[PDB]
């Protein structure tokens, strides 16, 4: 049963660690009663243990520890009742998340003479909330007190549905009983108090712990305050338990203007002002050794001037001296636990306050100050002792003795003794201790499908014969001054004039900028918001494909934010909403209403907008939903005098935009059928379209309609891979975009058709890689293999149909059959292999392609192999 | 600039330190802006640090790091952009709350090999948001690179608006300089990561810690689970940087339904399942020296093989042993950061979990854990996992690697590294680390006025002839059956067939309990609701006044609750809303109407009750707003045939209730003007009704109703010392209350008459003593001195007109006199002061007595004499 060797304690502790694993199985009913018959027990013996605390301690005074014994248990059980501190905490079924607050195991509990009842009764009646246990390490002076404060609550939980030795203590206590206890493995954590040295020490063991420093409590009293109670506060704050308490008021800090004010009401209500010899006298006994005399804490004023030599009357609450030193070389500003107190004289509240965190600074950095002015017409005062002072706990116009343990003068605090300082002490709890530092949260998390979207540029219009119609829809009911954007092929050849005919003819006020070339550079946008800048434009017009479109919707940024730095703005990124460079919102200025005359790009839907630094050369695809063109346009009237090429290059860059849009990993059931109704018309008329030509417009037409549906697509299931290196595969070498997505398309494929890949690209929505799934749903949805195929072969006849493809639109089988040369192919394909996978393109191919993965499949492109891995 | 030495480190950390204290200054604005370039600096250098950390580190993958570096900088960024954490968090005006989240200081960033550069740029970046600094103690392996990815960071922070050398790293670490850090004094906290022996050796040093342990991580896969993503997912995060990061899937426990299904399909898609000579070979290298091999981790699966002896395909993800001991004998089940995995075989649910809180119980206690399953239909299974394993992180349908860090696949949790395991592991953080663990909160307290009351039992009615026209109003109008409780001189003299005469000629069932007798007993109560249990009242009743009407509202409580035990119902407490024994709600099985006949005690308004334990003898004053009478009623016609002591003791009884209710701490101005004009009623027609009685009715009624005045004061404002000693005086001797009371109050004026008292209740509404004039308000209030008086005198004239009026009401002039004898007075004295100061009423005298002042004031009086002072 006593504790007074080493190997009792290692014992006891073993009989406690069984009372938790069956006191922590309880429930909150089995618990909450346990909760209260502790604090009964503990409230009906506050007298007593107040008596056995002062025959013990030999310092404080009875009727003011039965405020402590007694606040530890009716405070805090109003408090801490209601806490759910035993299961689930709270519960978000939107998303995942539960919180279960199983308890943390048992603690060591290191009790000071100061407290040392009622930093008992605290604890142990807060470590049964918990489901925890505890075991008390008191101190000499007070270790039979404490230790009957524990008792009186155990036999009282006990006989409420509780083990037998959940709690322990310590009778014969020690360092080296201690030191073995807070170097228990079996402990789990270490609830201290004790000041400096304790807290030093408490951490020091190998666990964690929520020790707590100690020290000086400046308190400030400005002109604009109630000297009256200002005084009687910091009165009913020292004599209180005769100062004992933490967190009394060590110092005052007055200002001269009620300086006199305040040493004459000090005077008439129990305040001897040491004025001469008797101020050296005391401040000569307080500090003995570097250290504050340990007999005179807790003794009353009159038993203090007995030690220094002269008397005083035996009513006299409080002793005074009048001082102007603020360092260590005073003893009558350190953290002196006795009634004396400090009164120092400044000039004005900036002068206090600057000496206040300055006295502080020195013994007791981070417990808490106090402030005494107009709580409600002095709010900057306030606000500038709480932003200066570096304490928890900043107490205004309340005492601190009754105010830091607090429930009383201020609510909204947590109740409690052991008062964290803040790290500014060494502790890391910076806020008075309760139950939710003895408890161990858990957070089950439930996978969440990330959230998706299918957000277009609204006013979407396409026939043959839609400019006019669409233009005088929205542009001309509203914007005044227009910036065409086109190069110069439809400059020169009256592409533009069929937009600004119409535009003229009514109020607005057109200006064109055509220095604009494929792949455009990063010289050609500055130059355009420079001119944007002049024109100052309600409205911006974008023609052609891509270049424009990729142009003019950046020279839209520049032009609504000139500060953006395109270096930030073509970051690569993880996810499109956690982005680190937020565009900023750009539809105020201007609209960025968009044309297409080139199938293929599908720009005029999608965020994309593709560009090169100019400097390095490489294409920084970058991409968000604020440059999306705010009604696109796609007529098919400006398609229907292309090229063969073109043609070809941009049905082809389509069919790129859909196949690996339907198999992306943000894929979805709104771009899923989209990216198909796409596929199966870039099938049935996109050869016609290259032969024919304007000789079949119905082809001509239905070819620009689906690469622009493919936008749809890939705007929201973002590209893939084939992109990632045709963007630098099309700029180390100037290979048209589409020329490049047809070379690679055929032996990506097989890429992303491997079920057993390598890696695999961690989206929540991606259950596993269906890839090789994911592109036989193509060929059965355009008609390569109805009967009953393995699976494998939908894919080979799919590739065949796009070599067949391929072959009937001039597309060579390889890159060396495209003007490469093999010297300086082998040289820097390592360079853009690698600024490939750091493309934003490929964060959505299913497969996380490996830098030893592009090069082969880079290579067997070259010379026109297959990747079989 | 170098560090490589001891003191190069203490010349580093004062230059930071320096940094820091100017950093602190700093806004929001001017941090949010050095928090985007520090994750733009890191976003960008996702590469390169992959690169510079496989090229140091020798473990990982390049492609799997680069999801780390820029995880950390983006979903960091994402999350900690907005989070307030410079100034005021919160401002509750209502109360006076505010919290102004000052920073730490400086940090230790201790840095594993695993995650080098992530690691780095979280802490970084992290302790940047925070205003703060930190130091990096990296590990030698990858020393290059972690200090390569700050200054890509401050570099970057410098440039945004900052200090210079806000950040710092060691070049050439050690145990010498990193021990020689952790333990120096400028630091304030330590951030550190790499497992046992690292946290062990943080909280150690000295200083606080968010140290965090790691270890295996257990995974289940049920029958009611979908076996193909449970395997991708599986591999995802083990492949994941090899396994080298934490938290990933070490071991998974299969039930038998889907154990051959999950074998095959980890089969297919790159698992080799361990089956012979294989599998020993494995579990050999893994453990070197009790440890796991320090060269083995990191590495691909084919990898290790070959360190095996072994060898396999070099697409394999992973390396698969079926095994069956669970213990730390079998290596294949510690915490290995390979590839590796453990497959378990369980029978059902409950079996593996009981087997999987046995694997995370060795070597991952408390990090986290995972489980596939149903994760909508099965909601119990999660409950059951959840509160079965001691893990901060539960991951429902989630992989590890990439749930743990917990932004992609779950939101609402933290993301980050660092990933806290719960005091389980000894790290006293239980969550995800994040900014506002690297902050030290601060909370300024205002002064807040405690909340007061007026509550009293609505249906007051008062004239003479109102008990018919009340009990025919609200009683008979309503409940049928009745307990009328009163006296045997109430009984037999026909004044409660006063009220059965009314109740009668009504449908109603009246039965009379008349075995109360002065200072009523707990016997007598329980034989009342022995009484009430049997008769099943509507309704209770209550007659004459103080015994009755005292114990009819607990036979109230006995009757509605009988489990009340009255040693918790009379529980002394110190706010009677934080109430330790909160009463139960008892209006429900019966009302509580009540008449008086008695003058003073106002019992019928107040939620006073005095009665004794029958067994010590001391009257337990118990309290309670619950058992207010609900229609109290006061009839003046009841007390016309009263004696000449009844009325005096009554009519001054009711002065000390005034009295000591206008002086009170709790008093109010909803209860000073009742209580005055009850004592200026009791001042002009108290004698008459003395002298005269029913010959002058007017002053009966008057007296009558200013009793039942003060109750309204002292219901509200509660009575002061007076009381605490008058109810142990009339007990230890049998005084009747009104005799005590007045043989005390013109000693007890003058002790709460003292602007310089010993000590002072701590109420916020009470600024300081106002006693002395809260007295003299009184007697000008009733007429005592007019002209211009001392303050002093307007007392002396106050006991005066008392020492008169108590003699012309046959009062002795002390006890002695009242029939007590000094030889059991002085023995017997002692034991009733302090059962006085541990009293309800004392909680609200302005002067909180000592049991020393007290027994002072109970001598003087015994003797006839004036307390002094
Ligand atoms: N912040 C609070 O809530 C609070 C409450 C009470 C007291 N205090 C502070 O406590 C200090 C006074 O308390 P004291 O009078 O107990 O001084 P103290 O704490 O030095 O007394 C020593 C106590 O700490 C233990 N202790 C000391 N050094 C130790 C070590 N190296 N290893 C293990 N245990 C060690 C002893 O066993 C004993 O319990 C004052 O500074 C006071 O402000 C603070
Ligand atoms: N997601 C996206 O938005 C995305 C994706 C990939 C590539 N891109 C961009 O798209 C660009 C592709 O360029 P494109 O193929 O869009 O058009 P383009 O701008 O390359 O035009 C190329 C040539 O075709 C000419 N041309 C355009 N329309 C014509 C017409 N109707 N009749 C005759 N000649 C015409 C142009 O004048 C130019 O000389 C890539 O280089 C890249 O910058 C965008
Ligand atoms: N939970 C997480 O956030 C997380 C993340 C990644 C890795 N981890 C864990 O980190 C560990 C990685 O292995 P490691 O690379 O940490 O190898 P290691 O465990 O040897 O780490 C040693 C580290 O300890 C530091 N150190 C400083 N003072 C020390 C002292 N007094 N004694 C011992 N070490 C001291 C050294 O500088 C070195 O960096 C694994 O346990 C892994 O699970 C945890
Ligand atoms: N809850 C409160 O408001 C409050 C406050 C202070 C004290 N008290 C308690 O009130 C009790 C005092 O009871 P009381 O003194 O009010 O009366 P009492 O209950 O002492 O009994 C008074 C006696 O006087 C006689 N009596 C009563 N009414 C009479 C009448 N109308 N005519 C003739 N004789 C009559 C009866 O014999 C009766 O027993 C004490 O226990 C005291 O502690 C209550
Ligand atoms: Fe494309
Ligand atoms: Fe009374």
């Amino acid at each position: 049963m006593a504790v007074t060797n080493v190997a009792e304690l290692n014992a006891l502790v073993e009989r406690v660690k069984k009372a938790q694993r069956e006191y922590a199985s309880f429930t909150q009913e089995q618990v909450d009663k346990i909760f209260r018959a502790a604090a009964l027990a503990a409230a009906d013996a506050r007298i007593p243990l107040a008596k056995m605390a002062v025959a013990e301690s030999g310092m404080g005074i009875v009727e003011d520890k039965v405020i402590k014994n007694h606040f530890a248990s009716e405070y805090i059980y109003n408090a801490y009742k209601d806490e759910k501190t035993c299961g689930v905490l709270s519960e978000d079924d939107t998303f995942g998340t539960i919180t279960i607050a199983e308890p943390i195991g048992i603690i060591c509990g290191i009790v000071p003479t100061t407290n040392p009842t009622s930093t008992a009764i605290f604890k142990s009646l807060i470590s049964l909330k918990t489901r925890n246990a505890i075991i008390f390490s008191p101190h000499p002076r007070a270790k039979d007190a404490t230790n009957k404060a524990a008792d009186i609550v155990l036999q009282a939980a006990i006989a409420a549905g509780a083990p037998k030795d959940l709690i322990g203590w310590i009778d014969q206590p020690s360092v080296e009983l201690s030191n073995a206890l807070m170097h228990h493995p079996d402990i789990n954590l270490i609830l201290a108090t004790g000041g400096p040295g304790m807290v030093k020490a408490a951490y020091s063991s190998g666990k964690p712990a929520i020790g707590v420093g100690a020290g000086n409590t400046p308190v400030v009293i400005d002109e604009t305050a109630d000297i009256k109670r200002a005084v009687a506060s910091v009165l009913m704050s020292k004599t209180f338990d005769n100062g004992v308490i933490c967190a009394s008021e060590q110092s005052v800090v007055v200002v001269d203007s009620v300086y006199d004010a305040v040493r004459e009401r000090f005077a008439t209500h129990g305040g001897y002002l040491l004025q001469g010899k008797e101020l050296k006298a005391v401040q000569d006994v307080i500090l003995k050794n570097g250290a504050l005399n340990a007999a005179i804490v807790g003794q009353p004023a009159y038993k203090i001037a007995e030690l220094a030599g002269f008397s005083v009357p035996e009513n006299t609450k409080i002793l005074i001296g009048e001082v102007t030193v603020v360092d260590e070389s005073e003893p009558f500003a350190h953290e002196k636990l006795s009634p004396t107190l400090a009164m120092y004289r400044a000039k004005d509240f900036e002068d206090a306050v600057e000496k206040a965190e300055k006295l502080v600074a020195m013994g007791g950095i981070g417990h808490t100050s106090c402030l005494y002015t107009d709580q409600d017409n002095q709010p900057a005062r306030v606000s500038y002792f709480g932003q200066k002072m570096k304490t928890a706990r900043i107490l205004i116009n309340t005492p601190a003795s009754q105010g830091g343990i607090g429930d009383l003068y201020n609510f909204k605090l947590a109740p409690s003794l052991t008062l964290g300082c803040g790290s500014w002490g060494g502790n890391s709890i910076s806020e008075n201790v309760g139950p939710k530092h003895l408890i161990n949260k858990k957070t089950v998390a439930k996978r969440a499908e990330n959230m998706l979207w299918h957000k277009l540029p609204k006013s979407i219009y396409f026939r043959r014969g839609s400019l006019p119609i669409a233009l005088d829809e929205v542009i001309t009911d509203g914007h005044k001054r227009a910036l065409i954007v086109t190069d110069r092929f439809l400059f020169n050849n009256g592409y533009a004039d069929q937009i600004t005919s119409v535009l003229k003819a009514a109020g607005v006020e057109t200006e064109v900028f055509f220095e604009v070339e494929a792949d455009p550079t990063l010289s050609i946008v500055r130059k355009g918001a420079e001119l944007a800048n002049s024109f100052k434009p309600d409205v911006i017009i974008a023609l052609g494909g891509g270049s424009p479109m990729d142009a003019a919707k950046i020279m839209w940024v520049m032009y609504e934010h000139p500060e953006t730095h395109f270096e930030e703005l073509a970051l690569r990124f993880m996810d499109i909403r956690k982005r680190i460079y937020k565009f900023p919102k750009m539809g105020v200025k201007a609209k960025m209403i968009a044309v297409t005359t080139t199938s293929g790009t599908g720009s005029e839907v999608t965020p994309f907008a593709v560009v090169t630094d100019d400097a390095t050369g490489q294409k920084y695809p970058l991409a968000d939903y604020a440059l999306t063109p705010d009604m696109a346009i796609v007529d098919a009237n400006l398609v229907m005098d292309m090229p063969k090429s073109l043609c070809a290059f941009g049905g082809l860059d389509a069919v790129t935009h859909a196949m690996e849009a339907y198999v992306s990993v943000l894929a979805s059931e709104f771009s899923d059928g989209q990216a198909l109704q796409a596929l199966k018309l870039l099938k049935e008329y996109l050869p016609a379209s290259y032969h024919e030509g304007s000789k079949n417009p119905v082809a001509r037409e239905r070819v620009h309609s689906a690469a622009t549906i493919a936008g749809i697509a890939f705007a929201n299931a973002f590209l893939g891979v084939c992109h990632s290196m045709a963007h630098k595969l099309g700029s180390q070498f100037h290979i048209p975009h589409g020329l490049a997505n047809a070379l690679l398309i055929c032996n990506v494929i097989r890429y992303n058709a491997n079920d057993n890949p390598t890696k695999q690209t961690a989206f929540s929505q991606y259950d596993r890689p269906q890839a090789r799934r994911r592109y036989a749903e193509i060929a059965d949805h355009l008609g390569l293999s109805a009967p009953g195929d393995r699976t494998a072969a939908k894919i080979e006849k799919l590739l065949a149909w796009l070599e067949t493809l391929k072959a009937e639109l001039g597309i060579p089988k390889s890159i060396r059959e495209a003007g490469v040369q093999e010297a300086d192919f082998l040289a820097n394909v390592d360079k853009l292999s690698e600024d490939a996978f750091d493309d934003q393109c490929t964060g959505a191919n299913p497969r996380y392609p490996l830098i030893s993965e592009l090069k082969q499949i880079l290579l067997d492109t070259y010379y026109g192999r297959d990747y079989v891995e």
